[PDB]
């Protein structure tokens, strides 16, 4: 940076409060909008098909299949507001639109994965509608946002609406590869494994994932009753009763779905299972000590709030407290491994 | 190599929002003002000042408070928990001296009725002249507790931009009369010359809106169709008026406001205008997000810039514009009628 910047002297303050500035505070429920509108008009793959190429509205729309006239202008006040916020580049000749670090995500990579579905089912209408409620956690004992707004819970307002059960699936799949593909560049504990019991979790896909890359893993699906992966035997049943027998268990986001007391009964039936020696692998992410503006702390705070207002009993955890969890089912040694981002392996080994 | 990993946190986006209307409608903000200047408050100080019985109430709002002080919308210092206190930005979700605060303005445009007309934004790029609100809810927005929440954020943002208009434009001081064009029932044209008393005002309005009209001192109420013709008088006023209309319906009310005037005359505009360069401030968003209401709500619509402002007027005939910047993007602007 070049510059020579002395400290000097103290700025003058302005004097009053300019209110006209926090008129600027709507552009928080405008961006996600515009933001959600620009993906589904797939405008970031458009813009990447062109090569750190910039775009006109003209170019841009002429690959989305309209035929209004007037696509363009109207595009374009979508575009500026997501330039304005630097999710897309931006140079005014009108202005042409880029791809910044911020968006690269939303292009999808070779085998077709990126943030996009995670990025839809968060903002679905269903889930929107439902944070309209969030106040009712601080304000009444029990009362689940999503249940008030819809009459019934998530799940079965996605049995009834498979719009949602899509994207909530999608999600969930997506998030899980894009997390694991980091896992298995910096966590080394899976080297040594036989036996792997994935407690939770759902079709399998995520174990599967790990006896590919540790092929002397033998692994157990073991999930709530309702595509068979080679190496995984599916056992269902209910993990606050029991946990089958296993050299090692694997809680991939389990445990933040769940309140304390129900954290801790689920690793208690998880020690129990286990040998001694026997090691509980946790993947989720962690709560910073210190929060701030940055990716580490988003990427607990944000689940965190869809929880509150799905299923307020989980909740997002800092190390010390997966570390209380442990404590109280009995495990004596735990393990932590920063992935990236606040993404975290755990380990609670058994004595 | 794209950082997918990082990318997810861009949820954020929507959560960041819903986060600031709970707090809105915890009462949070005035709750921290009252502790006083540069008070930092933890959520079991906050929550006692709130009704409730649930004795997680704290924890709860923690949640709550705890995104928004990462967002830098509160202040945090770290305890061994968190204490929160206001910002620049939050201190503007308290009311001032004039009892007033922008967060009419915050809740209407996060309101249920007009997000949900956000999910079909898309539709005005696919399909010709769809208006959002109307596809979500089958019907017209004024057709359609809401009609509250819009006239309470309109008068609030009229109210904060006028008291800043007459902080900082001085060009009412010495007009002799003045018409306001869609002056309503003409309270805000009695509220100018009450200001300014030497002012002789007209209010211009269609006939059904006049009809309820009551008697204001300075103030005659005239009735009748803008786009037909404008009272004579010396000088007109054109508050948050051409901002709704497309440039051919903006030129003909300025070529009848130009008919109107005496040589020498002025038209006065109050807009918000967009920047030339658009940047992450609220000199961009507030004509951004208008205009994204009005891709929602009043297709026809635009926010200009000044030169797009400039070309309208010179259009309607007016031989020159004078510009004051008032501030985050509000404008006087003048139209004189050469003499």
């Amino acid at each position: 940076s070049s510059g020579l910047v002395p400290r000097g002297s103290h700025m003058a303050l302005q004097e009053g409060v300019n209110y006209l500035s926090g008129l600027g505070l709507s552009r928080l429920i405008c961006l996600p909008m515009a933001l959600r509108a620009a993906i589904e008009l797939n405008v970031f793959e458009i813009i990447f098909q062109a090569g750190e190429a910039q775009l006109s509205p003209a170019e841009i729309v002429a690959k989305i299949p309209t035929k209004n006239p007037n696509a363009a202008i109207a595009l374009d006040r979508i575009l500026r507001m997501l330039g304005a916020s630097s999710i897309l580049s931006v140079t005014t000749m009108g202005r042409v639109y880029g791809l910044t670090e911020e968006s690269r995500c939303l292009v999808a990579d070779k085998n077709g994965v990126s943030v996009v579905p995670m990025l839809l089912f968060t903002s679905d209408k269903a889930v929107v509608e439902s944070f309209y409620n969030i106040k009712d956690v601080v304000l009444e004992e029990g009362v689940i946002p999503f249940d008030r707004t819809h009459g019934m819970d998530f799940f079965a307002y996605a049995g009834k609406e498979q719009s949602v059960n899509k994207s909530f699936n999608q999600a969930m799949g997506a998030g899980s590869t894009i997390a694991f593909d980091e896992v298995f560049k910096v966590y080394k504990g899976f080297h040594d494994l036989k036996e792997l019991v994935n407690v939770g979790g759902g079709i399998g896909t995520s174990l599967s994932n790990i006896i590919f890359k540790y092929p002397h893993i033998k692994g157990i699906n073991f999930e709530l009753p309702h595509p068979n992966y080679p190496g995984v035997e599916h056992i269902a049943g209910n993990m606050f009763e029991g946990v089958p027998n296993a050299q090692n268990i694997l809680l991939k986001w389990v445990l933040h779905d769940w309140d304390d007391e129900r954290s801790i009964k689920i690793l208690q039936n998880c020690w129990k299972a286990l040998p001694e020696g026997g090691t509980v692998i946790v993947v989720e992410f962690v709560l910073p000590q210190i929060l701030g503006n940055n990716a580490e702390s988003f990427n607990a705070l944000t689940p965190d709030l869809l929880m509150m207002t799905l299923n307020p009993g989980g909740k997002e955890r800092t190390t010390t407290e997966f570390d209380g969890l442990a404590k109280a089912a009995g495990f004596a040694e735990t393990k932590f491994f920063p992935i990236s981002q606040g993404l975290h392996v755990m380990e609670f080994h058994k004595a």
